[PDB]
């Protein structure tokens, strides 16, 4: 019966994250690159959660931009005798670059602050920095509690936890299931077979394919149009393929010089290509197997998307001039040919055939 939700936590250092996390699954039991990731699963009445925690910046940075998981939503933890310190500012930039689609917020620590004005002003101010970021500010639901005093057992604080869990379990929705999305499948390989046109291999990546549904070819050449004629696995003929599935598609009245690896099959109208678009990137250090030396203004290497790699030059944002191994920049990306791409599409950066970056679409230009 139970959807499954990614979250985690997010918020400056040493105002509850872990601690939080910790409460939330007492309470609830109750009733290459490198990733310090703590993972812990619960439930509620309705849901079940795969929520992360990091200990690092750099964790929060790359769990965030090249994660494992990708967040449905997050939690913002702000401690109320604080207020939001420079990193619950980052957080909830990152969170927007990379389209962390809903956030809800934990105010932390109030056993610590008695004065009822006092947290009105923080929660005033957690609420403008969320609406500077264009998350909507007066709508995101705000819980007081304390994370330590909830596992402790004691009632008001207890029921706290259970007030954010009810919060999530409703402001967060589920997120789309792959299969009911626009129909997209990446292209891998090309065949002519002079019997019966050209087929196309790849993985659905979203939706259905159906014999007898029109889809466009996009990237790389202009978008055209086709049907198709037929869907295929090694000794079984298809009427549909799906999600998931890994199958070749036949395709009517196309020439095997016009489709090529890196152009998409698509619903027509769904996905639109592009060469022009910024994006949140982490750039991998020494130790990650990426660069030694820094980069800069120029740089002009390969971009990864789905099934090919395209070269793609490279501009720093005002004020910027180098970056380090480690580091973490949006920047605006040019490339030579358009790929199909969205908001959230997901690449990596290669110079050859070695892995400096990885990154996201955060957005088109
Ligand atoms: N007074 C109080 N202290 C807390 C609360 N939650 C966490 N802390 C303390 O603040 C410190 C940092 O908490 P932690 O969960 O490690 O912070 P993180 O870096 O955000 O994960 C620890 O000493 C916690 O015991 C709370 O609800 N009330
Ligand atoms: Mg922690």
């Amino acid at each position: 019966t139970k959807p499954h939700v990614n979250i985690g936590t997010i918020g400056h250092v040493d105002h509850g994250k872990t601690t939080l996390t910790a409460a939330i699954t007492k309470v609830l039991a109750e009733k290459g690159i490198t990733i310090n990731t703590a993972h812990v699963e619960y439930e509620t009445e309705n849901r079940h959660y795969a929520h992360v925690d990091c200990p690092g910046h750099a964790d929060y940075v790359k769990n965030m931009i090249t994660g494992a998981a990708q967040m449905d939503g997050a939690i913002l933890v702000v401690s109320a005798a604080d207020g939001p310190m420079p990193q619950t500012r980052e957080h909830i930039l990152l969170a927007r670059q990379v389209g962390v689609p809903y956030i809800v917020v934990f105010l932390n620590k109030c056993d610590m602050v008695d004065d009822e004005e006092l947290l009105e002003l923080v929660e005033m101010e957690v609420r403008e920095l969320l609406s500077e970021y264009d998350f909507p500010g007066d709508d995101i639901p705000i819980i007081r509690g304390s994370a330590l005093k909830a596992l402790e057992g004691d009632e008001e604080w207890v029921e706290k936890i259970m007030e954010l869990m009810d919060a999530v379990d409703s402001y967060i929705p589920e997120p789309e299931r792959d299969i009911d999305k626009p129909f997209l499948m990446p292209i891998e390989d090309v065949f002519s077979i002079t019997g019966r046109g050209t087929v196309v291999t790849g993985r659905v990546e979203r939706g259905i394919v159906k014999v007898g549904d029109e889809v466009e070819i996009v990237g790389l050449r202009d978008t055209r149009k086709t049907v198709v004629t037929g869907v295929e696995m090694f000794r079984k003929l298809l009427d549909e393929g799906q999600a998931g599935d890994n199958v070749g598609v036949l395709l009517r009245g196309i020439k095997r010089e016009d489709v090529e690896r890196g152009q998409v099959l698509a619903k027509p109208g769904s996905i639109k290509p592009h060469t022009k678009f910024k994006a949140e990137v982490y750039v991998l250090t020494k130790e990650e197997g990426g660069r030694h030396t820094p980069f800069f203004n120029g740089y002009r290497p390969q971009f990864y998307f789905r099934t090919t790699d395209v070269t793609g030059v490279i501009t720093l944002p005002e004020g910027v001039e180098m970056v380090m191994p480690g580091d973490n920049v949006t920047m605006t990306v040019e490339l030579i040919h358009p790929i199909a791409m969205e908001e959230g599409l997901r690449f990596a950066i290669r110079e050859g055939g070695r892995t400096v970056g990885a990154g996201v679409v955060s957005e088109i230009i």
